[PDB]
Protein backbone atom coordinates (compact mmCIF):
# COMPACT_ATOMS: atom_id res chain seq x y z
CA UNK A 1 0.00 0.00 0.00
CA UNK A 2 3.08 2.28 0.03
CA UNK A 3 5.16 3.52 -3.07
CA UNK A 4 8.70 2.39 -4.36
CA UNK A 5 10.74 4.70 -6.31
CA UNK A 6 11.11 2.59 -9.26
CA UNK A 7 14.60 2.19 -10.99
CA UNK A 8 13.76 -0.27 -14.11
CA UNK A 9 12.02 0.61 -17.21
CA UNK A 10 11.54 -3.13 -17.75
CA UNK A 11 7.97 -3.29 -16.60
CA UNK A 12 7.32 0.11 -18.04
CA UNK A 13 8.64 -1.09 -21.37
CA UNK A 14 6.20 -3.99 -21.57
CA UNK A 15 3.29 -1.74 -20.75
CA UNK A 16 4.41 0.49 -23.95
CA UNK A 17 4.96 -3.01 -26.31
CA UNK A 18 0.93 -3.10 -26.05
CA UNK A 19 0.49 -0.61 -29.13
CA UNK A 20 2.49 0.55 -31.96
CA UNK A 21 0.96 4.26 -31.10
CA UNK A 22 3.22 3.95 -28.38
CA UNK A 23 6.69 3.53 -30.15
CA UNK A 24 7.04 7.25 -30.42
CA UNK A 25 6.79 7.51 -26.33
CA UNK A 26 8.83 4.43 -26.10
CA UNK A 27 11.55 6.06 -28.38
CA UNK A 28 11.71 9.46 -26.17
CA UNK A 29 11.54 7.01 -22.86
CA UNK A 30 14.45 4.91 -23.73
CA UNK A 31 16.67 7.61 -24.92
CA UNK A 32 16.08 9.48 -21.58
CA UNK A 33 16.04 6.43 -19.58
CA UNK A 34 19.68 7.23 -17.79
CA UNK A 35 18.70 10.89 -17.19
CA UNK A 36 15.52 10.09 -15.71
CA UNK A 37 16.60 7.26 -13.41
CA UNK A 38 19.82 9.68 -12.25
CA UNK A 39 16.90 12.16 -11.74
CA UNK A 40 14.43 9.87 -9.39
CA UNK A 41 17.70 8.84 -7.16
CA UNK A 42 18.98 12.62 -7.04
CA UNK A 43 15.17 13.68 -5.75
CA UNK A 44 15.26 10.73 -3.32
CA UNK A 45 18.71 12.17 -1.79
CA UNK A 46 17.52 15.67 -1.42
CA UNK A 47 13.69 14.53 -0.32
CA UNK A 48 11.83 12.15 1.96
CA UNK A 49 9.85 9.98 -1.38
CA UNK A 50 9.53 6.95 1.46
CA UNK A 51 6.81 7.45 3.14
CA UNK A 52 3.88 7.99 0.19
CA UNK A 53 0.78 5.63 -0.86
CA UNK A 54 0.98 3.40 -3.30
CA UNK A 55 -1.80 5.10 -6.41
CA UNK A 56 -4.05 3.30 -8.86
CA UNK A 57 -4.25 5.49 -11.65
CA UNK A 58 -5.88 5.60 -14.90
CA UNK A 59 -4.50 7.39 -17.59
CA UNK A 60 -6.71 7.89 -21.08
CA UNK A 61 -5.28 9.37 -24.45
CA UNK A 62 -7.77 10.35 -26.32
CA UNK A 63 -5.33 11.65 -28.49
CA UNK A 64 -5.03 8.36 -29.58
CA UNK A 65 -8.25 7.13 -30.32
CA UNK A 66 4.04 18.55 -27.85
CA UNK A 67 1.30 16.58 -26.30
CA UNK A 68 2.99 13.07 -26.91
CA UNK A 69 6.06 14.97 -24.87
CA UNK A 70 4.24 15.67 -21.73
CA UNK A 71 2.49 12.06 -22.29
CA UNK A 72 5.81 10.71 -22.12
CA UNK A 73 7.53 12.62 -19.23
CA UNK A 74 3.76 12.35 -17.18
CA UNK A 75 3.87 8.37 -17.66
CA UNK A 76 7.00 7.89 -17.12
CA UNK A 77 7.10 10.00 -13.41
CA UNK A 78 4.39 8.39 -12.54
CA UNK A 79 6.22 5.22 -12.54
CA UNK A 80 9.60 6.25 -11.35
CA UNK A 81 7.12 7.49 -7.91
CA UNK A 82 5.92 3.69 -7.86
CA UNK A 83 2.16 4.28 -8.63
CA UNK A 84 0.08 1.50 -10.31
CA UNK A 85 -0.73 2.79 -13.54
CA UNK A 86 -3.41 1.36 -15.91
CA UNK A 87 -2.55 2.85 -19.48
CA UNK A 88 -6.00 2.97 -21.96
CA UNK A 89 -5.72 4.47 -25.09
CA UNK A 90 -9.20 3.21 -26.90
CA UNK A 91 -12.75 3.21 -25.56
CA UNK A 92 -12.71 -1.12 -25.15
CA UNK A 93 -9.54 -0.60 -22.56
CA UNK A 94 -11.48 2.55 -20.56
CA UNK A 95 -14.48 0.51 -20.42
CA UNK A 96 -12.93 -2.21 -19.45
CA UNK A 97 -10.54 -0.35 -17.04
CA UNK A 98 -13.61 0.97 -15.27
CA UNK A 99 -17.30 -1.22 -15.69
CA UNK A 100 -19.18 -1.36 -3.05
CA UNK A 101 -19.05 1.98 -2.13
CA UNK A 102 -15.24 1.96 -2.86
CA UNK A 103 -13.42 4.17 -5.84
CA UNK A 104 -11.66 1.56 -8.46
CA UNK A 105 -9.02 4.46 -9.20
CA UNK A 106 -7.59 7.47 -7.67
CA UNK A 107 -6.09 9.26 -10.11
CA UNK A 108 -7.31 9.93 -14.24
CA UNK A 109 -4.98 11.72 -16.01
CA UNK A 110 -7.03 12.62 -19.24
CA UNK A 111 -6.86 15.18 -22.45
CA UNK A 112 -9.89 16.69 -23.69
CA UNK A 113 -10.97 14.03 -26.70
CA UNK A 114 -10.81 11.40 -23.56
CA UNK A 115 -12.65 13.66 -21.29
CA UNK A 116 -15.83 13.64 -23.80
CA UNK A 117 -15.54 10.00 -24.20
CA UNK A 118 -14.33 9.32 -20.30
CA UNK A 119 -18.36 10.86 -19.72
CA UNK A 120 -19.72 8.86 -22.39
CA UNK A 121 -18.53 6.19 -20.47
CA UNK A 122 -19.07 6.35 -16.89
CA UNK A 123 -22.33 8.27 -17.56
CA UNK A 124 -24.45 8.94 -14.00
CA UNK A 125 -21.25 7.95 -11.93
CA UNK A 126 -19.44 10.54 -13.90
CA UNK A 127 -19.85 12.28 -10.62
CA UNK A 128 -18.38 9.81 -8.51
CA UNK A 129 -14.70 10.33 -10.17
CA UNK A 130 -14.81 13.61 -11.52
CA UNK A 131 -12.64 15.17 -8.55
CA UNK A 132 -9.87 12.90 -9.77
CA UNK A 133 -9.49 14.29 -13.25
CA UNK A 134 -6.13 16.11 -13.93
CA UNK A 135 -6.57 17.17 -17.91
CA UNK A 136 -3.99 17.26 -19.88
CA UNK A 137 -4.81 20.83 -21.80
CA UNK A 138 -1.46 22.50 -23.35
CA UNK A 139 -3.58 26.24 -23.96
CA UNK A 140 -5.45 25.74 -20.50
CA UNK A 141 -9.59 26.60 -19.78
CA UNK A 142 -9.79 30.18 -17.93
CA UNK A 143 -12.76 29.65 -15.34
CA UNK A 144 -15.39 32.30 -17.33
CA UNK A 145 -14.94 28.94 -20.19
CA UNK A 146 -15.00 26.23 -18.34
CA UNK A 147 -18.34 27.61 -16.20
CA UNK A 148 -20.86 26.56 -19.22
CA UNK A 149 -24.33 29.10 -17.60
CA UNK A 150 -21.42 31.85 -17.29
CA UNK A 151 -20.11 31.37 -20.18
CA UNK A 152 -23.39 31.08 -22.22
CA UNK A 153 -24.51 34.06 -20.29
CA UNK A 154 -21.09 36.19 -21.57
CA UNK A 155 -22.36 34.61 -24.93
CA UNK A 156 -19.66 32.94 -25.80
CA UNK A 157 -19.36 31.19 -29.12
CA UNK A 158 -17.09 28.40 -28.23
CA UNK A 159 -17.77 24.95 -28.31
CA UNK A 160 -14.88 24.56 -26.16
CA UNK A 161 -14.77 24.22 -21.93
CA UNK A 162 -18.89 23.71 -20.31
CA UNK A 163 -16.81 21.30 -18.39
CA UNK A 164 -17.90 23.01 -14.47
CA UNK A 165 -14.38 21.50 -13.01
CA UNK A 166 -12.12 23.42 -10.44
CA UNK A 167 -10.34 24.60 -13.00
CA UNK A 168 -6.87 23.61 -10.83
CA UNK A 169 -7.83 20.14 -12.63
CA UNK A 170 -6.46 21.15 -16.11
CA UNK A 171 -2.65 20.76 -16.84
CA UNK A 172 -1.07 23.32 -19.29
CA UNK A 173 2.23 23.51 -21.17
CA UNK A 174 3.59 26.42 -19.04
CA UNK A 175 2.63 28.09 -16.78
CA UNK A 176 0.65 31.16 -18.46
CA UNK A 177 -2.81 30.32 -16.46
CA UNK A 178 -2.37 30.59 -12.70
CA UNK A 179 -6.34 29.17 -13.10
CA UNK A 180 -4.69 26.58 -14.03
CA UNK A 181 -1.62 24.01 -12.61
CA UNK A 182 1.11 23.88 -14.58
CA UNK A 183 2.52 20.48 -15.44
CA UNK A 184 5.23 20.66 -18.30
CA UNK A 185 7.67 18.64 -20.09
CA UNK A 186 11.28 17.93 -19.72
CA UNK A 187 13.75 19.75 -22.55
CA UNK A 188 15.91 16.92 -23.91
CA UNK A 189 19.59 17.07 -23.77
CA UNK A 190 20.96 15.09 -26.48
CA UNK A 191 24.79 14.65 -25.17
CA UNK A 192 26.25 11.42 -23.21
CA UNK A 193 30.02 11.84 -21.31
CA UNK A 194 32.22 11.96 -24.79
CA UNK A 195 29.82 15.42 -25.67
CA UNK A 196 29.73 16.74 -22.03
CA UNK A 197 33.98 16.98 -22.04
CA UNK A 198 33.20 17.94 -25.95
CA UNK A 199 30.79 20.78 -25.04
CA UNK A 200 33.72 22.46 -23.54
CA UNK A 201 35.88 22.27 -26.27
CA UNK A 202 32.94 24.35 -28.32
CA UNK A 203 34.26 28.28 -28.42
CA UNK A 204 31.43 30.56 -28.73
CA UNK A 205 31.54 32.70 -31.54
CA UNK A 206 29.90 35.92 -32.12
CA UNK A 207 27.33 35.05 -34.32
CA UNK A 208 23.55 34.26 -34.69
CA UNK A 209 20.91 31.22 -35.29
CA UNK A 210 17.76 32.20 -36.61
CA UNK A 211 14.76 30.44 -34.63
CA UNK A 212 12.61 29.24 -37.54
CA UNK A 213 12.58 25.88 -39.63
CA UNK A 214 10.13 27.38 -42.61
CA UNK A 215 10.50 29.88 -44.89
CA UNK A 216 7.32 31.30 -44.32
CA UNK A 217 8.29 32.30 -40.67
CA UNK A 218 10.19 34.43 -42.77
CA UNK A 219 8.56 36.39 -44.14
CA UNK A 220 8.65 40.21 -44.12
CA UNK A 221 11.67 40.50 -41.68
CA UNK A 222 14.38 41.63 -43.95
CA UNK A 223 14.74 44.98 -41.52
CA UNK A 224 15.05 42.93 -38.01
CA UNK A 225 17.74 40.83 -39.43
CA UNK A 226 19.64 43.32 -41.67
CA UNK A 227 20.01 45.28 -37.84
CA UNK A 228 21.77 41.12 -36.55
CA UNK A 229 23.71 41.26 -39.72
CA UNK A 230 25.22 44.46 -38.62
CA UNK A 231 27.19 42.85 -35.75
CA UNK A 232 27.17 39.06 -36.43
CA UNK A 233 26.97 36.51 -38.99
CA UNK A 234 23.35 35.05 -39.30
CA UNK A 235 22.86 31.45 -39.27
CA UNK A 236 19.81 29.26 -39.97
CA UNK A 237 18.57 25.66 -39.56
CA UNK A 238 15.49 26.04 -42.40
CA UNK A 239 14.43 22.90 -44.58
CA UNK A 240 15.14 24.65 -48.19
CA UNK A 241 12.80 23.39 -50.17
CA UNK A 242 11.73 27.40 -50.52
CA UNK A 243 14.59 30.25 -49.49
CA UNK A 244 12.20 33.08 -50.91
CA UNK A 245 12.18 34.91 -47.57
CA UNK A 246 15.88 33.72 -46.36
CA UNK A 247 18.52 36.43 -46.78
CA UNK A 248 21.25 35.99 -49.26
CA UNK A 249 23.96 36.20 -46.27
CA UNK A 250 21.98 33.61 -44.08
CA UNK A 251 24.82 30.53 -43.88
CA UNK A 252 22.06 27.84 -43.70
CA UNK A 253 22.75 24.41 -42.10
CA UNK A 254 19.45 22.95 -42.97
CA UNK A 255 17.21 21.12 -40.13
CA UNK A 256 19.97 18.99 -37.69
CA UNK A 257 19.33 15.91 -35.44
CA UNK A 258 19.25 17.53 -31.40
CA UNK A 259 22.56 16.39 -30.97
CA UNK A 260 24.12 18.55 -33.89
CA UNK A 261 21.83 21.59 -33.03
CA UNK A 262 23.10 21.75 -29.12
CA UNK A 263 26.42 21.96 -30.50
CA UNK A 264 25.46 24.46 -32.94
CA UNK A 265 24.05 26.05 -29.63
CA UNK A 266 26.87 26.04 -28.16
CA UNK A 267 28.83 27.81 -30.62
CA UNK A 268 26.22 30.41 -30.84
CA UNK A 269 25.87 34.22 -29.26
CA UNK A 270 22.41 34.89 -29.73
CA UNK A 271 18.92 32.62 -30.95
CA UNK A 272 17.42 35.51 -32.89
CA UNK A 273 12.92 34.78 -32.47
CA UNK A 274 10.75 36.10 -35.28
CA UNK A 275 8.11 35.91 -33.78
CA UNK A 276 6.54 32.31 -34.43
CA UNK A 277 6.50 29.73 -33.13
CA UNK A 278 4.55 30.87 -29.98
CA UNK A 279 6.27 29.02 -26.68
CA UNK A 280 8.14 26.40 -27.76
CA UNK A 281 11.06 24.48 -26.11
CA UNK A 282 13.53 25.52 -28.50
CA UNK A 283 14.70 28.76 -26.66
CA UNK A 284 14.95 27.09 -23.41
CA UNK A 285 17.06 24.60 -25.68
CA UNK A 286 19.61 27.69 -26.55
CA UNK A 287 19.37 29.33 -23.51
CA UNK A 288 20.50 26.10 -21.69
CA UNK A 289 23.38 25.85 -23.92
CA UNK A 290 24.56 29.51 -23.11
CA UNK A 291 22.76 31.60 -25.92
CA UNK A 292 20.91 35.13 -25.54
CA UNK A 293 16.99 34.40 -27.00
CA UNK A 294 16.65 37.83 -28.82
CA UNK A 295 12.39 37.38 -28.02
CA UNK A 296 9.86 39.72 -30.05
CA UNK A 297 7.84 42.03 -27.76
CA UNK A 298 3.69 41.92 -29.24
CA UNK A 299 1.90 45.32 -29.47
CA UNK A 300 -1.09 44.57 -29.13
CA UNK A 301 -0.61 41.22 -26.83
CA UNK A 302 -1.61 38.49 -29.24
CA UNK A 303 -5.29 36.28 -27.85
CA UNK A 304 -7.93 34.29 -29.24
CA UNK A 305 -9.42 37.72 -29.80
CA UNK A 306 -7.07 38.65 -32.44
CA UNK A 307 -4.90 36.01 -33.35
CA UNK A 308 -6.44 33.80 -35.95
CA UNK A 309 -4.36 30.87 -34.03
CA UNK A 310 -6.08 30.93 -31.20
CA UNK A 311 -9.65 31.48 -32.57
CA UNK A 312 -12.28 29.25 -30.72
CA UNK A 313 -10.13 28.42 -27.45
CA UNK A 314 -11.55 28.64 -24.05
CA UNK A 315 -9.22 31.15 -22.41
CA UNK A 316 -8.54 35.16 -23.10
CA UNK A 317 -4.73 34.15 -22.39
CA UNK A 318 -2.76 37.15 -24.14
CA UNK A 319 0.60 36.50 -25.20
CA UNK A 320 3.08 39.57 -24.51
CA UNK A 321 5.85 38.25 -26.43
CA UNK A 322 6.93 35.32 -28.87
CA UNK A 323 8.18 33.63 -25.27
CA UNK A 324 6.35 34.94 -22.32
CA UNK A 325 7.57 32.54 -20.16
CA UNK A 326 10.86 33.12 -21.26
CA UNK A 327 10.16 36.90 -20.97
CA UNK A 328 8.36 36.75 -17.36
CA UNK A 329 10.39 33.90 -15.86
CA UNK A 330 14.16 34.26 -17.50
CA UNK A 331 14.25 37.96 -18.68
CA UNK A 332 17.36 40.04 -18.64
CA UNK A 333 20.22 39.09 -19.30
CA UNK A 334 19.34 35.81 -20.95
CA UNK A 335 16.26 37.09 -22.58
CA UNK A 336 16.29 40.19 -24.17
CA UNK A 337 12.24 40.83 -25.17
CA UNK A 338 12.32 44.05 -28.10
CA UNK A 339 9.40 46.05 -30.67
CA UNK A 340 10.57 44.57 -34.14
CA UNK A 341 9.33 48.02 -34.93
CA UNK A 342 11.86 49.73 -32.50
CA UNK A 343 14.61 49.34 -34.79
CA UNK A 344 16.86 51.68 -32.23
CA UNK A 345 15.90 49.51 -29.55
CA UNK A 346 16.45 46.34 -31.42
CA UNK A 347 20.25 47.69 -32.53
CA UNK A 348 20.59 48.06 -28.64
CA UNK A 349 19.62 44.86 -27.56
CA UNK A 350 22.03 43.18 -29.97
CA UNK A 351 25.42 45.64 -28.97
CA UNK A 352 24.14 44.92 -25.24
CA UNK A 353 24.01 41.23 -25.89
CA UNK A 354 27.28 41.04 -27.83
CA UNK A 355 28.91 42.95 -24.88
CA UNK A 356 27.81 40.33 -21.73
CA UNK A 357 29.04 37.02 -21.15
CA UNK A 358 26.22 35.00 -19.77
CA UNK A 359 26.27 31.28 -18.08
CA UNK A 360 23.75 28.84 -19.68
CA UNK A 361 20.59 28.36 -17.86
CA UNK A 362 17.84 25.23 -17.89
CA UNK A 363 15.31 26.32 -15.45
CA UNK A 364 14.39 23.76 -12.58
CA UNK A 365 11.17 22.66 -13.53
CA UNK A 366 12.12 21.91 -17.55
CA UNK A 367 14.84 18.84 -16.14
CA UNK A 368 13.57 15.07 -15.23
CA UNK A 369 14.03 16.05 -11.74
CA UNK A 370 12.12 19.50 -10.91
CA UNK A 371 9.13 17.61 -13.40
CA UNK A 372 8.99 14.80 -10.96
CA UNK A 373 9.37 17.13 -7.83
CA UNK A 374 6.58 18.65 -9.21
CA UNK A 375 4.27 15.77 -10.07
CA UNK A 376 5.07 14.06 -6.86
CA UNK A 377 3.93 17.28 -5.09
CA UNK A 378 0.64 17.19 -6.96
CA UNK A 379 0.10 13.88 -6.44
CA UNK A 380 0.71 14.04 -2.49
CA UNK A 381 -0.67 17.49 -2.07
CA UNK A 382 -3.37 18.45 -4.71
CA UNK A 383 -6.85 16.74 -3.64
CA UNK A 384 -10.49 17.84 -4.81
CA UNK A 385 -12.48 14.90 -3.55
CA UNK A 386 -12.64 16.15 -0.02
CA UNK A 387 -14.01 19.32 -0.81
CA UNK A 388 -12.40 22.73 -0.43
CA UNK A 389 -8.66 22.26 -0.75
CA UNK A 390 -5.69 23.10 2.29
CA UNK A 391 -2.49 22.96 -0.06
CA UNK A 392 -0.99 25.52 -0.43
CA UNK A 393 -0.82 26.38 2.63
CA UNK A 394 -2.86 29.42 3.60
CA UNK A 395 0.44 30.80 5.29
CA UNK A 396 1.76 31.57 1.97
CA UNK A 397 -1.50 33.99 1.04
CA UNK A 398 0.00 37.63 0.17
CA UNK A 399 -2.92 40.13 -0.78
CA UNK A 400 -2.68 42.85 -3.51
CA UNK A 401 -4.88 45.11 -4.64
CA UNK A 402 -5.39 45.41 -8.67
CA UNK A 403 -5.87 48.74 -10.07
CA UNK A 404 -8.79 49.37 -12.59
CA UNK A 405 -7.36 47.66 -15.96
CA UNK A 406 -5.30 44.84 -14.46
CA UNK A 407 -5.77 41.16 -13.54
CA UNK A 408 -4.95 39.22 -10.28
CA UNK A 409 -2.43 37.40 -12.84
CA UNK A 410 -0.67 40.57 -13.83
CA UNK A 411 -0.81 42.07 -10.13
CA UNK A 412 0.89 38.98 -8.85
CA UNK A 413 3.05 38.78 -11.27
CA UNK A 414 4.68 42.27 -11.89
CA UNK A 415 5.20 41.76 -8.07
CA UNK A 416 7.20 38.14 -8.58
CA UNK A 417 4.40 36.57 -7.37
CA UNK A 418 2.06 34.09 -8.83
CA UNK A 419 -1.94 34.36 -8.39
CA UNK A 420 -3.25 31.07 -6.13
CA UNK A 421 -6.97 30.88 -7.44
CA UNK A 422 -7.21 28.29 -4.31
CA UNK A 423 -6.73 31.66 -1.41
CA UNK A 424 -10.37 33.29 -3.39
CA UNK A 425 -12.51 31.25 -1.19
CA UNK A 426 -10.61 33.32 1.71
CA UNK A 427 -10.99 36.76 0.55
CA UNK A 428 -15.00 36.51 1.54
CA UNK A 429 -15.00 39.59 4.42
CA UNK A 430 -13.10 43.26 4.11
CA UNK A 431 -11.17 41.88 7.65
CA UNK A 432 -6.21 49.32 2.79
CA UNK A 433 -9.78 48.67 1.85
CA UNK A 434 -12.97 49.11 4.39
CA UNK A 435 -16.74 48.76 2.99
CA UNK A 436 -19.41 51.22 3.72
CA UNK A 437 -21.31 48.44 1.81
CA UNK A 438 -21.33 45.08 0.26
CA UNK A 439 -23.32 42.87 -1.54
CA UNK A 440 -23.17 39.27 -3.81
CA UNK A 441 -22.15 38.65 -7.08
CA UNK A 442 -21.63 35.99 -9.36
CA UNK A 443 -18.71 37.47 -12.01
CA UNK A 444 -15.12 36.30 -12.74
CA UNK A 445 -13.77 39.83 -11.48
CA UNK A 446 -15.06 40.11 -7.76
CA UNK A 447 -14.15 40.12 -4.59
CA UNK A 448 -13.96 43.79 -5.95
CA UNK A 449 -13.70 46.85 -4.17
CA UNK A 450 -14.82 50.79 -5.47
CA UNK A 451 -12.73 53.18 -3.64
CA UNK A 452 -15.12 56.01 -5.05
CA UNK A 453 -18.25 54.26 -2.83
CA UNK A 454 -15.96 51.98 -0.75
CA UNK A 455 -18.41 49.32 -1.81
CA UNK A 456 -17.02 45.69 -1.59
CA UNK A 457 -18.64 43.21 -4.12
CA UNK A 458 -18.01 39.68 -2.97
CA UNK A 459 -18.34 35.94 -5.64
CA UNK A 460 -21.80 34.29 -4.72
CA UNK A 461 -20.52 31.56 -7.16
CA UNK A 462 -16.81 29.32 -5.67
CA UNK A 463 -16.86 28.38 -9.62
CA UNK A 464 -16.17 32.01 -11.09
CA UNK A 465 -13.24 32.54 -8.94
CA UNK A 466 -10.68 33.87 -11.63
CA UNK A 467 -6.82 34.75 -11.41
CA UNK A 468 -7.90 35.90 -15.24
CA UNK A 469 -9.84 39.17 -15.78
CA UNK A 470 -9.65 42.64 -15.01
CA UNK A 471 -12.08 45.36 -13.81
CA UNK A 472 -12.85 48.83 -16.41
CA UNK A 473 -13.32 50.83 -13.05
CA UNK A 474 -12.78 48.69 -10.14
CA UNK A 475 -10.21 46.98 -8.11
CA UNK A 476 -9.59 43.43 -7.72
CA UNK A 477 -8.89 42.04 -4.11
CA UNK A 478 -6.28 39.07 -5.67
CA UNK A 479 -4.80 36.08 -3.77
CA UNK A 480 -0.96 35.82 -4.82
CA UNK A 481 1.97 33.26 -3.34
CA UNK A 482 5.62 33.60 -3.02
CA UNK A 483 6.58 30.82 -6.21
CA UNK A 484 10.37 28.63 -6.13
CA UNK A 485 12.76 30.40 -8.89
CA UNK A 486 12.35 27.31 -11.50
CA UNK A 487 9.56 26.12 -9.40
CA UNK A 488 6.30 28.31 -10.23
CA UNK A 489 3.86 25.72 -9.14
CA UNK A 490 5.42 25.79 -5.67
CA UNK A 491 6.08 27.60 -2.86
CA UNK A 492 8.66 27.57 -0.14
CA UNK A 493 6.17 26.15 2.21
CA UNK A 494 4.25 24.04 -0.06
CA UNK A 495 7.38 21.76 0.73
C1 LIG B 1 32.84 39.22 -29.54
O1 LIG B 1 32.60 40.60 -29.27
C2 LIG B 1 33.21 41.01 -28.05
C3 LIG B 1 32.63 42.36 -27.70
O2 LIG B 1 32.34 43.09 -28.90
C4 LIG B 1 32.25 44.43 -29.07
O3 LIG B 1 31.13 45.25 -29.49
C5 LIG B 1 30.69 44.96 -30.81
C6 LIG B 1 29.44 45.75 -31.15
C7 LIG B 1 31.89 45.30 -31.68
O4 LIG B 1 32.15 46.69 -31.46
C8 LIG B 1 33.10 44.42 -31.33
O5 LIG B 1 34.15 44.63 -32.28
C9 LIG B 1 33.53 44.67 -29.88
O6 LIG B 1 34.64 43.85 -29.38
C10 LIG B 1 34.74 41.02 -28.20
O7 LIG B 1 35.38 41.49 -26.98
C11 LIG B 1 35.21 39.62 -28.61
O8 LIG B 1 36.50 39.72 -29.21
C12 LIG B 1 34.33 38.93 -29.66
N1 LIG B 1 34.37 37.47 -29.61
C13 LIG B 1 34.49 36.73 -30.72
C14 LIG B 1 34.30 35.25 -30.52
O9 LIG B 1 34.70 37.20 -31.84
C1 LIG C 1 27.89 9.72 -27.75
O1 LIG C 1 27.07 9.62 -28.94
C2 LIG C 1 27.80 9.48 -30.19
C3 LIG C 1 26.94 9.75 -31.46
O2 LIG C 1 26.37 8.58 -32.08
C4 LIG C 1 28.52 8.12 -30.14
O3 LIG C 1 29.20 7.79 -31.36
C5 LIG C 1 29.52 8.18 -28.98
O4 LIG C 1 30.26 6.95 -28.90
C6 LIG C 1 28.78 8.46 -27.67
N1 LIG C 1 29.65 8.58 -26.51
C7 LIG C 1 29.31 8.07 -25.30
C8 LIG C 1 30.22 8.30 -24.13
O5 LIG C 1 28.27 7.45 -25.09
Amino acid sequence: SLAEIRTDFNILYSMMKKHEEFRWMRLRIRRMADAWIQAIKSLAEKQNLEKRKRKKVLVHLGLLTGELVQWSDLITSLYLLGHDIRISASLAELKEIMKVGDRIVELIYIDIVGLAQFKKTLGPSWVHYQCMLRVLDSFGTEPEFNHANYAQSKGHKTPWGKWNLNPQQFYTMFPHTPDNSFLGFVVEQHLNSSDIHHINEIKRQNQSLVYGKVDSFWKNKKIYLDIIHTYMEVHATVYGSSTKNIPSYVKNHGILSGRDLQFLLRETKLFVGLGFPYEGPAPLEAIANGCAFLNPKFNPPKSSKNTDFFIGKPTLRELTSQHPYAEVFIGRPHVWTVDLNNQEEVEDAVKAILNQKIEPYMPYEFTCEGMLQRINAFIEKQDFCHGQVMWPPLSALQVKLAEPGQSCKQVCQESQLICEPSFFQHLNKDKKVTCQSSELAKDILVPSFDPKNKHCVFQGDLLLFSCAGAHPRHQRVCPCRDFIKGQVALCKDCL
